[PDB]
């Protein structure tokens, strides 16, 4: 007989604890699985290889394929008790996923980082080590928080993804911002309030929002489409023209370009980072 895991208002029948994991599209799982030493069956492939930071528990695992792109015959094959998925795939590949077993749509709201977290542990009988986790990140920030200035505090900092060329921001709650503006307490700028999903910003707009810090986050995997993105914008005259740029405040990947944010372990990284680079000195 299985058990009946309660994640975010619904409820999935699983047997727990197991191993017998497929993680496909929520890359969100494979930071939790990392920080818990859940060593899936099925876990996400980044140009078809295990990136060095998830070798630890990627050694019993094959690929479930791309993030975006899971591969049904290999996932069939598996026969996984649960699959754990995420909450960007449309509907119609949720419901085709689903046709390998349980699957459970992870979310990639950054604000239910502790779900996430606390799902994988229930599936794994590791809630002991989840709450460990969780409770050491609080402890985490508000020790932080006395180490950061009241200036930097006051300041206009933004995070940003360059994907296939382009610059996309994100809503409050989504990827790092849950922990700059929602945990360090910086104000979120309009563009990032008004923003209701991954969104698309041109430098053009940017040099209007004028802010103090960027964060620049960039993974080449997710940039095969134009490789001198990165370079060719630092080479753009309205991107010189931004006050970050000008006063040496642009942070290039001070976090793993594949970081999710909303994960425990994006969130300590970029709090610790954030701090470094916001006080500028090492904490
Ligand atoms: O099926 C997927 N995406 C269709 C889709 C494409 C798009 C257009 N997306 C892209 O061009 C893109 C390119 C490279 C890598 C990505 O993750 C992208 O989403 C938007 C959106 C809406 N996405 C978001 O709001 C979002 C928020 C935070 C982090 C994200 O990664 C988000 O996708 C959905 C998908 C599946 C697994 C993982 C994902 O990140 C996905 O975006
Ligand atoms: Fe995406």
């Amino acid at each position: 007989e299985k058990k009946k895991i309660e994640y975010l208002d619904k409820t999935y029948e699983v047997t727990v604890p197991t191993d017998k994991i497929a993680i496909t599209g929520s890359v969100e799982s494979m930071e939790d699985a990392k920080l818990l030493d859940v060593h899936p069956q099925g876990a996400i492939s980044f140009s078809g290889k295990f990136p060095d930071m998830f070798k630890d528990i990627t050694d019993k695992a094959e690929p479930t394929g791309e993030k975006m792109e899971p591969n049904i015959e290999k996932i069939l094959e598996m026969k996984p008790d649960v699959i754990l998925a995420s909450t960007k795939f449309p509907e119609k590949t949720l419901q085709k996923i689903s046709t390998a077993g349980t699957t459970i749509p992870v979310s990639h709201i950054s604000s239910n980082w502790k779900e996430n977290m606390m799902l994988l542990a229930q599936l794994t009988g590791k809630e002991k080590k989840a709450k460990k986790i969780i409770a050491d990140y609080e402890q985490d920030l508000k020790e932080t928080k006395t180490k950061i200035n009241d200036k930097a505090k006051d300041s206009k900092a933004l995070v940003i993804r360059i994907r296939q060329g382009n610059i996309y921001i994100y809503p409050e709650q989504v990827y790092f911002n849950s922990t700059l503006y929602g945990d360090l307490g910086l104000k979120a700028p309009n563009e990032v309030k008004a923003a209701k999903a991954q969104e698309l910003i041109s430098l053009e707009k940017l040099s209007e929002m004028n802010p103090d810090h960027i964060f620049v986050q960039f993974s080449d995997d997710e940039n095969a489409d134009k490789p001198d993105a990165l370079k060719d914008l630092e080479k753009n005259p309205i991107w010189k023209s931004l006050k970050a740029v000008k006063e040496d405040h642009v942070y290039v990947n001070s976090v793993d370009p594949l970081a999710q944010g909303g994960t425990a372990w994006s969130k300590v990284r970029f709090l610790k980072a954030a701090a470094e680079k916001l006080t500028q000195n090492k904490l």
